[PDB]
């Protein structure tokens, strides 16, 4: 009775289900007395997940989120729950639910109990759960139970829970009746306290590598960072829909699992080079060239498994010249350094392969000088016929590759850090414009970390740090690319001075703010 | 809210000498913060900051006033939020309550509501009372040194859904005002503070035209303003904070702009002959040590051939007075070796038969230049040297007003071929860097108003970087009058919205 | 002093103790309570060897002895507010990425690591300018924190000479994409290297009198303790050359500056 | 005064846990056993543990679980008894012969832990 109201002020449904005694079973077993605090209670805390954002354009057998019980739904219990071993569960939920009374539709909860599938969960599983639905006009903050109904005395703080979940479906889907052409999505943040009876039962040390421990992005600069596709500071964040939005880039990509997918390195010296035992046996009128055997740019070998080249492989159809150490030219004028020319190409001519290693490199020169055999290790330079595709790996035969940024949202496209790679060109042209869907500061947080993930993308705010204030926001998937929401057309771009913040797990299906 | 306390000046009274009562007529009214003035447009995507207000005296008007003959104060303000939105505009918004000593860095959405906060709406009727209790570390705080207090930081949370007219975005305009609770009183009463750190920027009550310009010694003719001309240049004269800390070149004086004092060198003529040697120091009887001033104070800062006047003291053909052109190339044609930052210039003398010069300790009045261009001089052979910064980001919608003079020059291909820009004139520059303000915003209001008439003119925000941006639609150049005084509204924050400029 | 450790409360502890000793640790401070993000100080421990201890069966050169301590806050603990857990913090964690020494960049030049190393053959004091840090946000030298700008420098060039001794470039040394170099107390840019010798650079330039072609000319500069002439970066303006015989012109906007060889290294400061 | 004695006698508190009170409603026989193994310490069936100057200085020496395999008795009674709940006490002694100069943690650490390296 706050605001003046067209709307369901109050919603008590009275959900069935008979109150768990927990808290006072694990007393007896765990040889410890742990109370929490008196103020983490009475004090309602957003949890860092299923922040949801419902859509005119979800069907009614969707899901919005799916929490699991646990102490991943604070950041106060997520915090303590890097001591303990082990909790004993009870939360009061309070789903915030917003928009108009231009709005329509519901939402149901159900409390799922722990032994039951996690595959379908359709519209007609609402009689059959514990539940409540709830209009999405509402005014009052949604406050329901989220108990445990478990078979133990406590469960395990690590993956051992397999307790009660909370699944949201829209159960009619968010009609409006603005006449206009305003976005209403619907964007609700719930958020959790724990009840009167939430304890944890064992205290075993701090380790830091805890599932549901807060991610976070380091905080340097954009521009102060490593493209992970060449070695180039970056020139720019920046979207545009007119490029391909799908595209098969090997080396930057990363699992924020903390699992390097593709050809990607940890490094931004070890990313689109070469480290190779040379050979140079062929010489006639045709210039001289390079059969060299490659290697894992250390001192291991190079034995293809499923990382469809080496680590540091450059992804990219083009005449790039390596300039290499080319060991000992043997008598007089002795410089060594040498630019090799490669095509790398799709499939150029003859046997250029780099799943089994031996590249071709050559350059025309009339001087047949004689060079050392070794471990050489190359750099590129000035790449010639650029065109951003995959090469043709195995000769033109297939090979296991990363798949590709994946599944947009229909109005999204990625944002691909730009950088202006060194060139050869006929025409007076310029800005080569290569472009990756991660940093090397990202790549290298992420492979060292080894993060959870509990859903699937996380917010990422971006903030300028002066004259600040919200350049945009954007939810990063657990495959590695950042994807707006621009519905658009043309390159818009960012400016370079912002850093990457976080704000919590959402699932595939959040709206994002559109930008311009 | 979560907070629980028992008391806050009980605990200080014993350890006070007197708490001082302050009467219980100010205890009732409800009088705006200075810069917690907030607008939740819809396009703003949720998590930003829309106010982060602390405790203290400078919340309310008389609380600052007030506060300026006590040693200190205790207690607790108290906060009523106000939002300008009827209904049809769902979206909520956190006031949470931040205490001292929390570090801002960053504060995302699951940050807001993990403080003791209070989650409110746009929808709202009522307004929001909300408490501002001063988590203390000590007994009383000190008014006269700015100290952790309590933070109330607000941030919008599920953002605003609303629907929008044609060409007027609604804006959820909102507000805070500060009222001291009954636990609020000040601690011992000390009387003689003149300069305080709650004063407000003042802005004299001198004409535009009547002030001297901070770049050329001349008066300032011109207040225009040209989308046009680059929007971010790099002055080095006329430069200065609202701090007080100059920045640059800038002397506190209209007489030492645009010139210097050095210790004069006569040696060369051979023929072609007629050079001098200056030997750079300070035009207040100092010496020059190069540290970050790019040049001495007041040193010419733009690229053409200034003639500039001497002393003399000439031995033979007249006494010890006479002037002479001294041709003095500043600008990027490095014939000499040009080098202010060493202090180290050279002048070609005159036009004359041979010689008859005599060295000294002169001073060089300008006189006329040859070409002028908005281009820094080289300071250092060409190298770079640490200058001042250039004019800072502005909002997307403006521009900077500048303040025309005229140089007198020798062209010979048109009449009044420039004019000289600056923002902020000497009789501000000086006004600043001798009261020496303590600022709260990065911005500060402004309202250009003429005497005679009392019509504003325009409104224009002072940023703290010491420049005045002016929110001009356009691309051509205009004018104002110049006789309005300018005047202060309040501490307005960085991307504030000014009105227009027509 | 050796006696004025003595007028605290203190513990004299034996070396060749069993079992081990207890201290309390109460605030004697003069503020309320004590904010976890500042640094003021509290009631110190001073532990300090009171006589010097000797051995005699490890007496042929030492024998050190390990101590640990152990803390628990007895009973009169607490935290007198409820605050986010925020990441930056104070007494957070100090760990070090899971990452070996080899895939890993190095931070002198840009090329991976070859291996740890151990060379006591050598006063054993460098004075090096990139790649050291603290355990802090600060970098002091000229230290990026990407591995892209190390011994790599972005510049503003400027070509002079039509080859006759060669055609001599002018840098002016902006910061990696950064913004205007405006030199203060770094002594170089962000990522100027701190060797010496001759490091040849090669340079995207936009060569074109006729238009057939686009380069990487890829000359040579002197960087040396004792170079030929004018080499000063701390205010920035680099003297580059190239052998050339007969030069076309270089269109000269903004370059960035990355090498590929050195002639003659030596491991001393720039 | 207080007089904070230092160098006490040392102790691990926590709590009685269970009193098989917790598996009583479901286990059938709660069966006691033999109330003179409740008064011998008895070398346990795995044990014997050896540290040395050349091992390394943050090794887990031994890593004992908590099971009637820790007591030669209850491993003679755990053939019959298909179940068990209850508490130990674990000795540990060493040899060192009043000269080797170290320490050594010994630690409970809870179940459902991570098992890799502490």
């Amino acid at each position: 009775a706050s605001g003046q109201d067209l709307v369901p002020t109050a919603v008590e449904q009275a959900v069935p289900i008979q109150p768990v005694a927990g808290a006072a079973l694990a007393a007896p077993a765990a040889g410890q007395i742990n109370q929490i605090d008196p103020w983490i209670f009475q004090n309602f805390v957003q949890c860092p997940l299923g922040e949801f954002s419902i859509s005119p354009r979800n069907t009614p057998g969707e899901i919005l989120f799916d929490l699991a019980l646990g102490p991943g739904l604070n950041p106060y219990l997520a915090h303590l729950s890097a001591m303990y071993t082990g909790w004993v569960g009870n939360m009061e939920v309070q789903l915030v639910l917003a928009g108009n009374a231009f709005t329509a539709g519901k939402v149901v909860v159900a409390l799922v109990p722990p032994y039951f599938p996690k595959g379908s969960l359709t519209t007609a599983q609402i009689t059959c759960f514990p539940h409540v639905m709830c209009d999405v006009r509402t005014l009052e903050p949604i406050q329901l139970p989220l108990l445990d109904v478990r078979r133990v005395l406590w469960h395990a703080t690590q993956d051992q829970e397999e307790s009660m979940r909370l699944v949201c479906m829209l159960y009619t889907p968010l009609r409006t009746n603005s006449p206009g052409d305003e976005s209403f999505v619907v964007s609700g943040r719930l958020l959790s306290k724990p009840a009167a009876d939430f304890n944890f039962v064992y205290l075993t040390p701090p380790i830091e590598r805890t599932i549901y421990r807060m991610v976070d992005l380091p905080v340097l600069q954009p521009r102060l960072c490593t493209h992970a596709r060449w070695p180039a500071p970056i020139y720019g964040l920046l979207v545009d829909p007119s490029l391909p939005s799908n595209p098969q880039w090997q080396n930057g990509r990363v699992h924020v699992d903390g699992t390097l997918l593709g050809t990607t390195p940890v490094s931004g010296s070890w990313v689109s080079c070469f480290a190779a035992e040379a050979a140079y046996e062929f010489q006639s009128g045709i210039g001289e060239v390079a059969t060299f055997t490659l290697i894992e740019q250390d001192g291991s070998a190079y034995v293809p498994g499923d990382r469809a080249a080496p680590l540091g492989y450059p992804d990219f159809s083009g005449q790039l010249e390596i300039e290499v150490q080319t060991e000992t030219t043997k008598k007089g004028e002795k410089l060594k350094v040498t630019t090799f020319e490669m095509i790398l190409g799709p499939t150029t001519n003859v046997d250029q392969v780099p799943y089994q290693g031996r590249v071709y490199a050559s350059l025309t020169a009339a001087a047949s000088l004689d060079l050392v055999d070794g471990r050489v290790r190359a750099v590129p330079r000035s790449v010639y016929g650029f065109q951003d595709v995959v090469p043709e790996y195995n000769d033109g035969l297939l090979v296991p590759l990363a798949p590709p940024i994946g599944p947009f949202l229909p109005g999204e496209v990625l944002l691909r850090f730009r950088t202006y790679m060194r060139q050869i060109d006929s025409t007076d042209a310029a800005a080569e414009a290569i472009d990756c869907a991660l940093p090397q500061e990202f790549v290298s947080w992420f492979a060292s970390n080894a993060f959870t993930v509990q859903s699937e993308a996380l917010l990422l705010r971006y903030r300028n740090t002066l004259t600040g204030q919200l350049l945009f926001e954007c939810k990063l998937y657990s495959e590695g690319y950042i994807a707006l929401s621009y519905s658009g057309s043309g390159p818009l771009t960012f400016p370079t001075d912002g850093f990457f913040e976080v704000v919590s797990w959402v699932p595939r299906l959040y709206q994002l703010a559109s930008v311009g």
